[PDB]
């Protein structure tokens, strides 16, 4: 039906494709700036800054445009002063026409396995507060809403302001 | 008065010392299971999963015990599908008896530089919604509240549950 496997440098084109396609079903929008060149250099170079799992379909169930990659998950490892290494799920998208055969659910299984094999106490990730369907889903898998529990809010300081502080 | 610099393997005992002090200072009741060995293997073994900056003071070594490291900052690189590499500030702490010296503001400066030299688009971090001061300290400094604007909430699935999904 479909196989979930760790991406290889050759999957970057597909990943950018799924990232752009992911940047459509999203609402905060903001077109993608990354290039295929970035995904390669940042994920398959000296030190990988992100890792990806890819959903590959047989030569039979390819994309109308002719693609074998119908899904992906992006993750990396983080650190917590109290307990140590954690697995961080940055994002995971699965193409529309292929979003009902368990691909996503299989992706979560593989990530959980990466979490065990890498000695991660837990896996963190973000969920938009309005996405109630996604909230309950993860709730059913034992996830805890730390923002509601501890009040955590995500903050950002972009290049502009970093430049001021730095200089 | 003091100097901020990248941590070394020899500063791990100091880092943990400061983490255990950050924990006490914390309002949450979190026990530190992290050990010096952990900070060593994860920070100075092959691939560093975290990076630390430490604040060092001259012969103003605290008392008792007498240490030259009065504060630290922990950070690591993350990734965003839209813009790429980001700098992620996990934590920073300055001993009670040393705050109000500008260490906390100098630390943020070195981080900004790391972000600059490491090709990072932004610097992300968490702030408790009740810590009005920090929220102000970061805003006006350019910080934007992403949870407020876009509704992002932090979620976590602990090991026990990761185990279930991994096996079952």
């Amino acid at each position: 039906k479909f196989v979930i496997r760790p991406a290889t440098a050759a999957d970057c084109s597909d990943i950018l494709r799924l990232i752009k396609e992911l940047a459509k079903y999203e609402y905060m929008e903001e077109q993608v700036i990354l290039t295929e060149k970035d995904l390669l250099e940042d994920g398959f170079g000296e030190h990988p800054f992100y890792h990806c799992l890819v959903a590959e379909v047989p030569k039979e169930h390819w994309t109308p445009e002719g693609h074998s990659i119908v899904g992906f998950a992006m993750y990396y490892f983080t650190y917590d002063p109290w307990i140590g290494k954690l697995l961080y799920l940055e994002d995971f998208f699965v193409m529309s026409d292929y979003r009902g055969f368990g691909i996503g659910s299989e992706i979560l299984k593989n990530l959980s396995q990466v979490a065990m094999r890498c000695r991660c106490s837990s896996m963190h990730f973000l969920v938009a507060e309005w996405n109630e369907p996604s909230i309950n889903f993860y709730k059913r898998r034992g996830a805890s809403d730390l923002s509601s529990e501890e009040g955590w809010r995500l903050f950002k300081i972009d290049k502009e302001y970093l430049l001021k502080m730095a200089t």
